[PDB]
Protein backbone atom coordinates (compact mmCIF):
# COMPACT_ATOMS: atom_id res chain seq x y z
CA UNK A 1 0.00 0.00 0.00
CA UNK A 2 2.22 2.80 -1.32
CA UNK A 3 0.97 6.34 -1.91
CA UNK A 4 1.94 8.23 -5.05
CA UNK A 5 -0.28 11.22 -4.29
CA UNK A 6 -2.19 12.65 -1.32
CA UNK A 7 -4.67 15.26 -2.50
CA UNK A 8 -7.83 17.11 -1.51
CA UNK A 9 -10.64 14.83 -2.67
CA UNK A 10 -8.53 11.72 -3.21
CA UNK A 11 -5.27 9.83 -2.75
CA UNK A 12 -3.62 7.67 -5.40
CA UNK A 13 -1.98 4.50 -4.08
CA UNK A 14 -0.63 1.15 -5.25
CA UNK A 15 -1.06 -2.36 -3.84
CA UNK A 16 1.27 -4.44 -5.95
CA UNK A 17 -0.31 -4.50 -9.39
CA UNK A 18 -3.47 -2.60 -8.41
CA UNK A 19 -3.91 1.15 -8.78
CA UNK A 20 -6.22 2.40 -6.01
CA UNK A 21 -7.93 5.75 -5.55
CA UNK A 22 -8.97 6.47 -1.96
CA UNK A 23 -11.97 8.79 -1.87
CA UNK A 24 -14.22 10.15 0.87
CA UNK A 25 -17.63 8.44 1.16
CA UNK A 26 -20.66 10.25 -0.22
CA UNK A 27 -24.41 10.64 0.12
CA UNK A 28 -27.27 11.18 -2.32
CA UNK A 29 -30.87 12.18 -1.67
CA UNK A 30 -33.92 10.98 -3.61
CA UNK A 31 -36.83 13.43 -3.34
CA UNK A 32 -40.21 13.37 -5.07
CA UNK A 33 -42.86 16.10 -5.01
CA UNK A 34 -46.00 16.40 -7.13
CA UNK A 35 -44.60 13.68 -9.39
CA UNK A 36 -41.33 15.50 -10.05
CA UNK A 37 -37.95 14.26 -8.85
CA UNK A 38 -35.42 16.71 -7.46
CA UNK A 39 -32.44 16.61 -9.83
CA UNK A 40 -29.44 18.95 -9.84
CA UNK A 41 -26.86 19.81 -12.49
CA UNK A 42 -23.47 21.48 -12.25
CA UNK A 43 -20.37 21.80 -14.38
CA UNK A 44 -18.26 18.67 -13.95
CA UNK A 45 -14.74 19.25 -15.36
CA UNK A 46 -13.94 15.54 -15.07
CA UNK A 47 -16.55 14.68 -17.70
CA UNK A 48 -16.76 17.92 -19.67
CA UNK A 49 -20.52 18.28 -19.29
CA UNK A 50 -23.33 18.57 -16.74
CA UNK A 51 -25.06 15.23 -16.14
CA UNK A 52 -28.41 14.85 -14.41
CA UNK A 53 -27.73 14.02 -10.75
CA UNK A 54 -29.68 14.22 -7.50
CA UNK A 55 -28.58 16.21 -4.43
CA UNK A 56 -25.32 14.65 -3.29
CA UNK A 57 -21.90 15.36 -1.88
CA UNK A 58 -19.07 14.19 0.34
CA UNK A 59 -19.39 13.29 4.00
CA UNK A 60 -17.25 15.72 6.00
CA UNK A 61 -15.21 14.80 9.09
CA UNK A 62 -17.42 14.41 12.15
CA UNK A 63 -20.50 13.65 10.04
CA UNK A 64 -22.41 10.41 9.66
CA UNK A 65 -24.33 9.72 6.42
CA UNK A 66 -27.68 11.02 7.67
CA UNK A 67 -26.20 14.35 8.77
CA UNK A 68 -24.29 14.72 5.50
CA UNK A 69 -27.49 14.01 3.55
CA UNK A 70 -29.36 16.73 5.44
CA UNK A 71 -26.56 19.19 4.74
CA UNK A 72 -26.18 18.42 1.04
CA UNK A 73 -29.92 18.76 0.55
CA UNK A 74 -29.99 22.11 2.36
CA UNK A 75 -26.86 23.55 0.76
CA UNK A 76 -27.69 22.47 -2.78
CA UNK A 77 -31.45 23.08 -2.80
CA UNK A 78 -32.32 24.99 0.36
CA UNK A 79 -34.68 22.24 1.48
CA UNK A 80 -35.06 19.99 4.50
CA UNK A 81 -37.21 16.91 4.96
CA UNK A 82 -37.73 13.64 6.79
CA UNK A 83 -34.87 11.39 5.65
CA UNK A 84 -34.88 7.59 5.48
CA UNK A 85 -31.83 5.47 4.67
CA UNK A 86 -32.39 3.25 1.61
CA UNK A 87 -29.15 1.56 0.59
CA UNK A 88 -25.51 2.10 -0.37
CA UNK A 89 -23.16 1.22 -3.23
CA UNK A 90 -19.50 1.39 -4.22
CA UNK A 91 -19.28 3.66 -7.27
CA UNK A 92 -16.55 1.63 -8.99
CA UNK A 93 -14.96 -1.06 -6.75
CA UNK A 94 -12.44 -1.94 -9.46
CA UNK A 95 -10.33 1.10 -8.60
CA UNK A 96 -11.86 3.29 -5.90
CA UNK A 97 -13.31 2.92 -2.42
CA UNK A 98 -15.90 5.69 -2.77
CA UNK A 99 -19.09 4.42 -1.14
CA UNK A 100 -22.38 6.27 -1.60
CA UNK A 101 -25.21 6.18 0.96
CA UNK A 102 -28.63 6.90 -0.57
CA UNK A 103 -31.55 8.45 1.32
CA UNK A 104 -35.20 9.16 0.59
CA UNK A 105 -36.49 12.62 1.54
CA UNK A 106 -40.16 13.26 2.29
CA UNK A 107 -42.25 16.21 3.48
CA UNK A 108 -39.90 18.80 1.96
CA UNK A 109 -39.87 22.35 3.30
CA UNK A 110 -37.68 25.34 2.43
CA UNK A 111 -35.25 26.22 5.22
CA UNK A 112 -33.12 28.70 3.29
CA UNK A 113 -33.93 31.05 0.42
CA UNK A 114 -30.24 31.07 -0.52
CA UNK A 115 -29.39 27.43 -1.34
CA UNK A 116 -22.91 26.60 -9.16
CA UNK A 117 -25.76 24.11 -8.66
CA UNK A 118 -28.83 24.17 -10.91
CA UNK A 119 -32.01 22.78 -9.33
CA UNK A 120 -33.93 20.72 -11.89
CA UNK A 121 -37.34 19.40 -10.84
CA UNK A 122 -38.35 16.85 -13.48
CA UNK A 123 -40.66 13.86 -13.76
CA UNK A 124 -38.47 10.72 -13.64
CA UNK A 125 -40.29 9.37 -16.70
CA UNK A 126 -39.22 12.48 -18.60
CA UNK A 127 -35.62 12.22 -17.38
CA UNK A 128 -35.47 8.61 -18.59
CA UNK A 129 -36.97 9.46 -21.98
CA UNK A 130 -34.58 12.36 -22.55
CA UNK A 131 -31.66 10.10 -21.68
CA UNK A 132 -32.85 7.35 -24.03
CA UNK A 133 -32.98 10.00 -26.76
CA UNK A 134 -29.43 11.07 -25.96
CA UNK A 135 -30.45 14.55 -24.82
CA UNK A 136 -29.03 14.25 -21.31
CA UNK A 137 -26.51 12.10 -19.42
CA UNK A 138 -26.88 10.52 -15.98
CA UNK A 139 -24.59 10.30 -12.98
CA UNK A 140 -24.91 7.09 -10.97
CA UNK A 141 -26.97 8.97 -8.38
CA UNK A 142 -29.35 10.33 -11.00
CA UNK A 143 -29.92 6.91 -12.58
CA UNK A 144 -30.38 5.28 -9.16
CA UNK A 145 -32.99 7.90 -8.29
CA UNK A 146 -34.86 7.32 -11.55
CA UNK A 147 -34.82 3.53 -11.18
CA UNK A 148 -35.79 3.68 -7.50
CA UNK A 149 -38.79 5.83 -8.37
CA UNK A 150 -40.00 3.46 -11.10
CA UNK A 151 -39.54 0.49 -8.76
CA UNK A 152 -41.11 1.72 -5.51
CA UNK A 153 -42.66 5.18 -5.76
CA UNK A 154 -45.44 4.83 -8.35
CA UNK B 1 -4.84 19.73 -17.90
CA UNK B 2 -1.59 18.46 -16.37
CA UNK B 3 -0.86 14.77 -15.80
CA UNK B 4 0.73 13.60 -12.56
CA UNK B 5 0.44 9.91 -13.42
CA UNK B 6 -0.24 7.76 -16.49
CA UNK B 7 -1.08 4.21 -15.43
CA UNK B 8 -2.75 1.02 -16.61
CA UNK B 9 -6.41 1.48 -15.70
CA UNK B 10 -6.26 5.22 -15.07
CA UNK B 11 -4.43 8.54 -15.33
CA UNK B 12 -4.33 11.19 -12.62
CA UNK B 13 -4.48 14.77 -13.88
CA UNK B 14 -5.15 18.32 -12.69
CA UNK B 15 -7.24 21.12 -14.19
CA UNK B 16 -6.47 24.07 -11.96
CA UNK B 17 -8.10 23.23 -8.64
CA UNK B 18 -9.74 19.99 -9.81
CA UNK B 19 -8.19 16.55 -9.40
CA UNK B 20 -9.32 14.34 -12.30
CA UNK B 21 -9.00 10.59 -12.81
CA UNK B 22 -9.27 9.51 -16.45
CA UNK B 23 -10.62 5.97 -16.70
CA UNK B 24 -11.64 3.70 -19.57
CA UNK B 25 -15.40 3.40 -20.14
CA UNK B 26 -17.15 0.25 -18.94
CA UNK B 27 -20.12 -2.02 -19.54
CA UNK B 28 -22.45 -4.01 -17.29
CA UNK B 29 -24.95 -6.72 -18.17
CA UNK B 30 -28.31 -7.31 -16.48
CA UNK B 31 -29.51 -10.90 -16.91
CA UNK B 32 -32.54 -12.64 -15.42
CA UNK B 33 -33.38 -16.35 -15.61
CA UNK B 34 -36.05 -18.27 -13.71
CA UNK B 35 -36.42 -15.27 -11.41
CA UNK B 36 -32.74 -15.14 -10.49
CA UNK B 37 -30.42 -12.31 -11.47
CA UNK B 38 -26.89 -13.06 -12.63
CA UNK B 39 -24.57 -11.48 -10.06
CA UNK B 40 -20.80 -11.92 -9.79
CA UNK B 41 -18.34 -11.37 -6.95
CA UNK B 42 -14.57 -11.04 -6.92
CA UNK B 43 -11.92 -9.75 -4.57
CA UNK B 44 -11.71 -5.97 -4.90
CA UNK B 45 -8.51 -4.67 -3.24
CA UNK B 46 -9.73 -1.08 -3.55
CA UNK B 47 -12.59 -1.75 -1.12
CA UNK B 48 -11.22 -4.66 0.89
CA UNK B 49 -14.21 -6.92 0.25
CA UNK B 50 -16.28 -8.57 -2.48
CA UNK B 51 -19.45 -6.60 -3.27
CA UNK B 52 -22.37 -7.98 -5.24
CA UNK B 53 -21.96 -6.83 -8.86
CA UNK B 54 -23.29 -7.95 -12.24
CA UNK B 55 -21.11 -9.03 -15.18
CA UNK B 56 -19.06 -5.98 -16.11
CA UNK B 57 -15.67 -4.79 -17.26
CA UNK B 58 -13.71 -2.28 -19.30
CA UNK B 59 -14.19 -1.60 -23.00
CA UNK B 60 -10.97 -2.53 -24.79
CA UNK B 61 -9.48 -0.63 -27.75
CA UNK B 62 -11.36 -1.38 -30.96
CA UNK B 63 -14.52 -2.37 -29.09
CA UNK B 64 -17.86 -0.59 -28.91
CA UNK B 65 -20.08 -1.06 -25.82
CA UNK B 66 -22.17 -3.88 -27.28
CA UNK B 67 -19.11 -5.94 -28.21
CA UNK B 68 -17.53 -5.33 -24.81
CA UNK B 69 -20.76 -6.42 -23.10
CA UNK B 70 -20.81 -9.68 -25.07
CA UNK B 71 -17.20 -10.35 -24.12
CA UNK B 72 -17.53 -9.56 -20.43
CA UNK B 73 -20.58 -11.81 -20.19
CA UNK B 74 -18.77 -14.67 -21.93
CA UNK B 75 -15.47 -14.30 -20.09
CA UNK B 76 -16.98 -13.89 -16.64
CA UNK B 77 -19.88 -16.36 -16.87
CA UNK B 78 -19.41 -18.38 -20.05
CA UNK B 79 -22.76 -17.23 -21.39
CA UNK B 80 -24.04 -15.44 -24.46
CA UNK B 81 -27.43 -13.91 -25.14
CA UNK B 82 -29.45 -11.35 -27.07
CA UNK B 83 -28.26 -7.97 -25.77
CA UNK B 84 -30.24 -4.73 -25.67
CA UNK B 85 -28.80 -1.34 -24.70
CA UNK B 86 -30.65 0.20 -21.73
CA UNK B 87 -28.84 3.30 -20.51
CA UNK B 88 -25.52 4.71 -19.29
CA UNK B 89 -24.17 6.62 -16.29
CA UNK B 90 -21.03 8.36 -15.04
CA UNK B 91 -19.89 6.47 -11.94
CA UNK B 92 -18.74 9.58 -10.07
CA UNK B 93 -18.61 12.75 -12.24
CA UNK B 94 -17.12 14.75 -9.39
CA UNK B 95 -13.68 13.26 -10.03
CA UNK B 96 -13.65 10.66 -12.79
CA UNK B 97 -14.84 10.29 -16.36
CA UNK B 98 -15.63 6.57 -16.14
CA UNK B 99 -18.89 6.03 -18.02
CA UNK B 100 -20.78 2.74 -17.76
CA UNK B 101 -23.06 1.40 -20.51
CA UNK B 102 -25.71 -1.02 -19.22
CA UNK B 103 -27.26 -3.82 -21.28
CA UNK B 104 -30.05 -6.33 -20.80
CA UNK B 105 -29.29 -9.94 -21.76
CA UNK B 106 -32.03 -12.38 -22.75
CA UNK B 107 -32.20 -15.96 -24.03
CA UNK B 108 -28.97 -16.99 -22.30
CA UNK B 109 -27.00 -19.98 -23.56
CA UNK B 110 -23.65 -21.42 -22.48
CA UNK B 111 -20.92 -20.85 -25.07
CA UNK B 112 -17.96 -21.91 -22.95
CA UNK B 113 -17.63 -24.40 -20.10
CA UNK B 114 -14.55 -22.52 -18.90
CA UNK B 115 -15.76 -18.98 -18.10
CA UNK B 116 -11.23 -15.06 -9.86
CA UNK B 117 -14.91 -14.40 -10.60
CA UNK B 118 -17.65 -16.09 -8.57
CA UNK B 119 -20.98 -16.52 -10.40
CA UNK B 120 -23.86 -15.81 -8.03
CA UNK B 121 -27.38 -16.42 -9.35
CA UNK B 122 -29.75 -14.82 -6.83
CA UNK B 123 -33.28 -13.46 -6.78
CA UNK B 124 -33.03 -9.64 -6.80
CA UNK B 125 -35.50 -9.50 -3.91
CA UNK B 126 -33.11 -11.63 -1.87
CA UNK B 127 -30.09 -9.52 -2.84
CA UNK B 128 -31.92 -6.39 -1.70
CA UNK B 129 -33.00 -7.95 1.59
CA UNK B 130 -29.50 -9.20 2.39
CA UNK B 131 -28.12 -5.74 1.68
CA UNK B 132 -30.72 -4.05 3.89
CA UNK B 133 -29.65 -6.45 6.65
CA UNK B 134 -26.01 -5.50 6.13
CA UNK B 135 -25.00 -8.98 4.99
CA UNK B 136 -23.70 -7.92 1.58
CA UNK B 137 -22.53 -4.74 -0.17
CA UNK B 138 -23.43 -3.51 -3.66
CA UNK B 139 -21.37 -2.08 -6.49
CA UNK B 140 -23.17 0.54 -8.58
CA UNK B 141 -23.76 -2.09 -11.27
CA UNK B 142 -25.28 -4.53 -8.79
CA UNK B 143 -27.64 -1.94 -7.33
CA UNK B 144 -28.64 -0.71 -10.81
CA UNK B 145 -29.45 -4.29 -11.80
CA UNK B 146 -31.57 -4.82 -8.70
CA UNK B 147 -33.48 -1.56 -9.14
CA UNK B 148 -33.96 -2.11 -12.88
CA UNK B 149 -35.47 -5.52 -12.17
CA UNK B 150 -37.92 -4.17 -9.59
CA UNK B 151 -38.90 -1.36 -11.95
CA UNK B 152 -39.37 -3.15 -15.27
CA UNK B 153 -38.91 -6.92 -15.06
CA UNK B 154 -41.65 -8.11 -12.69
ZN1 LIG C 1 -15.26 19.13 2.20
ZN1 LIG D 1 -7.77 -4.49 -20.80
Amino acid sequence: RTYLYRGRILNLALEGRYEIVEHKPAVAVIALREGRMLFVRQMRPAVGLAPLEIPAGLIEPGEDPLEAARRQLAEETGLSGDLTYLFSYFVSPGFTDEKTHVFLAENLKEVEAHPAIEVVWMRPEEALERHQRGEVEFSATGLVGVLYYHAFLR
